[PDB]
C-alpha cells in the first residue's frame, strides 16, 4: 500500500518536477494570454530560466538579439530585440539595472536573471498602461547584458513558406551564455529550477525502498552531452500549434506592420490559438557517455542513481555546465 514512502530524494528532486516548477512550454513558451487594445496575444509564462536557448533566424545564429526593423529598414535585416528608446532601456547591463532600481529594496537585491525578467516586465514603450502584456528577455552572461525582446514569437518554420520571415528555437554553441526569460521567472529559481548537469548520475523512479531505472526510454544516439541536451530541448514541452501557417496573414501587411501591435501579432495569429503543454513533455534525458546514447523520457524522475557512465540533463539545463560533486 505504501510503495512510494520513505524517499530520501524528495526535497532534492523537487526542481526536476518541471510540470510543477516551470509549468509551461520550454522549446516554445506561450503559456498565457494577455489583452492589448482589446485583443488577446499569447506570451511566455514559464517560471524557470531556459539556459542556452536562442532563436535561429533565416539560418543565422548572430541575429536575434539585434533590434527589430523600424520604417526604412528591411524586416529580414533586424532581430527580435527592443529598438532604440529614449531613455535607452534595452540593452542594459547588470550594474545599469541595479542603479536603475536602486530605490526598490526588493528589486535592487535580485539575482541577475530575475532582475532581467522584472526589468523587461516594467518597460512598455507603446504605452498601454492598463495591460498585463509583459515582454520576455534574454540575459547574456558574456557581457552581463539584459536584452528585452519585442517579438515574443519563437517558431515560424513550416513547409509551405519556409517571401516570409523564418525562425526556430534551439540550443547552440553560439547561444551557450544566453538565458531565455519569461515574465514569470521566480526569484528562487536557484533552489527550485534545474541549471547544471549532474555528473556520475542518471534519473530514476523511487519504488519500494529502491531507486529503479526509468522503465521505457527513447534511445537517440549523441556524440557528447551538448548534442544530448540539444535533442532533449527539441523534444521538450512545446506550446506551438500544429496548423499555424494557414492562419498567418499576407507578408506585405506584416512588412507594413514594421513601420511602427501588428508586429506583436505577426507570427502569432488568433485563428491558430488546446495547444498549451503546461510543462508536460519529453523534458529529461540520461546521457550514457560510454555508449553515446541520449535516453529521453516524459515522466518526472523521483530519485538519482549513482553511475559513472551517466550524466543527467533536462531541457531547461545548461548544455555544458556540470555539477562535479555527488
Ligand atoms: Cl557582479
Ligand atoms: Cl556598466
Amino acid at each position: 500500500e505504501a510503495e512510494f514512502m520513505g524517499n530520501p530524494w524528495t526535497e532534492y528532486m523537487a526542481k526536476y518536477d518541471i510540470e510543477e516548477v516551470h509549468g509551461s512550454g520550454i522549446r516554445v513558451d506561450l503559456g498565457e494570454d494577455a489583452e492589448v487594445a482589446g485583443t488577446q496575444y499569447r506570451l511566455p509564462s514559464g517560471k524557470c530560466p531556459v539556459f542556452g536557448k536562442g532563436i535561429i533566424i533565416e539560418n543565422s545564429k548572430t541575429t536575434f538579439l539585434k533590434p527589430v526593423a523600424t520604417g526604412n529598414q528591411d524586416l529580414k535585416d533586424g532581430g527580435f530585440a527592443f529598438p532604440p528608446t529614449n531613455p535607452l532601456i534595452s540593452p542594459m547591463t547588470l550594474n545599469g539595472m541595479r542603479d536603475f532600481y536602486k530605490n526598490n529594496e526588493y528589486v535592487k537585491n535580485l539575482d541577475e536573471l530575475t532582475l532581467c525578467s522584472r526589468h523587461a516586465g516594467n518597460m512598455n514603450p507603446d504605452n498601454d498602461k492598463n495591460s498585463n502584456y509583459k515582454y520576455p528577455a534574454v540575459y547574456d552572461y558574456n557581457d552581463k547584458k539584459c536584452h528585452i525582446l519585442y517579438i515574443a514569437a519563437q517558431e515560424n518554420n513550416g513547409p509551405r513558406y519556409c517571401s516570409m520571415f523564418c525562425f526556430r528555437p534551439a540550443k547552440d554553441k553560439l547561444f551557450e551564455n544566453y538565458v531565455y526569460l519569461s515574465k514569470n521567472v521566480v526569484d528562487n529559481w536557484e533552489e527550485v529550477c534545474p541549471r547544471k548537469n549532474l555528473e556520475n548520475a542518471k534519473f530514476g523512479l523511487w519504488v519500494d525502498g529502491n531507486c529503479e531505472d526509468i522503465p521505457h526510454v527513447n534511445e537517440f544516439s549523441a556524440n557528447d552531452l551538448f548534442e544530448c541536451n540539444k535533442l532533449v530541448f527539441e523534444l521538450s514541452a512545446s506550446d506551438q500549434p500544429k496548423q499555424y501557417e494557414q492562419h498567418l496573414t499576407d507578408y506585405e501587411k506584416i512588412k507594413e506592420g514594421f513601420k511602427n501591435d501588428m508586429i506583436k501579432s505577426a507570427f502569432l495569429p488568433t485563428g491558430a490559438f488546446r495547444y498549451k503543454s503546461h510543462g508536460k513533455g519529453y523534458n529529461w534525458g540520461n546521457y550514457n557517455r560510454e555508449t553515446q546514447k541520449c535516453e529521453i523520457f516524459n515522466v518526472k524522475p523521483t530519485c538519482l542513481i549513482n553511475d559513472k557512465s551517466y550524466i543527467a540533463t533536462t531541457a531547461l539545463s545548461h548544455p555544458i555546465e556540470v555539477e562535479h560533486n555527488f
